[PDB]
């Protein structure tokens, strides 16, 4: 039972490390949706006042 | 060898926590993305037409 | 003990699923977020000479 439990640890620390990674993925990508969200909207504004 | 476990548990129930959560943040960057790339299809739509 | 630690190994099992997809789905939001990112910034260069 002993390696068992050791074999989880490590699981556990790698799953750790790739959601840590994964948050910092996500939020640059929310930034970047948020970022072309804006520069669109700049983009159809400036055609309305044409 | 309890506490190991108790610990491994208390991980675990964190982690789901998070994978959850960024699961939402996910979908939303996915649909900013999606938004924000048909917002720039229509910006360059209009452009096309004049 | 034993029912303990095979609940952990299914619930580390079921969160590696879920950290795996996630990822697939921040890497088509990273990329989703990019590319509109670069169509806004044609539409309003397209707009800066007109």
């Amino acid at each position: 039972s002993n390696a068992k439990i050791d074999q989880l640890s490590s699981d556990v620390q790698t799953l750790n490390a790739k959601v840590d990674q994964l948050s910092n993925d996500v939020n640059a990508a929310r930034s970047d949706a948020q970022a072309a969200k804006d520069d669109a909207a700049r983009a159809n504004q400036r055609l309305d006042n044409m």
